[PDB]
């Protein structure tokens, strides 16, 4: 069709791996996502509350220097991120080299 | 011997002192330590952990504006901090005029 030649192929499903982790990590690996259903509905709330979503994962994963009060600013017709005046996890404060070295350094 | 002169000498203890007091603080003088038994128990403490001793003293006698993370940067081979790396109080900040002046002026 349009792009029927292109699209025209068939799926192929991932293959669990196991056999090809080292010592490592053979004793306690698991994927950060168990399927495409938990992308699913992670994916829903990412875009439906990204207050929720984001605002944790921002203090989970980084290590601030001061804390931030708002995760983003809003769309005034909608209650999604704004891309005007697109900025996030306002007021906090963060040092990219301390989250890169130090942090596992000491 | 080899500084047998030098070092054969009589031991002199300490009186107590009280006689020389003050009226200021002659109703409440005790001294800091009690005895040898507390400076060689506490001096353990002091090289054995010195995230704890110097840890606590360290929030205790000084007016921080941020509190600190970290006592002390370790020696990879020991629990012991490193001569090369030397550093303590990592991440908290502290102003010296405010510490000797206004902490006690106001």
């Amino acid at each position: 069709h349009e792009y029927e030649h292109l699209t025209s192929v068939k799926i192929v499903p991932q293959r669990p791996i196991s056999d090809r982790l080292q010592p490592a990590i053979a004793t306690h690996y698991s994927p950060h996502l168990d399927g495409l259903q938990d992308y699913q509905r992670l994916h829903k709330e990412s875009i439906e509350d990204p207050a929720k979503f984001f605002g944790s994962k921002a203090t989970q994963f980084l290590n601030w220097s001061k804390p931030f009060d708002k995760v983003f600013i809003p769309d005034s017709k909608t209650g999604r991120p704004s891309f005007q005046n697109n900025a996030w996890f306002l007021n906090g404060q963060l040092n990219a080299c301390y989250n890169c070295v130090d942090r596992h350094a000491l």
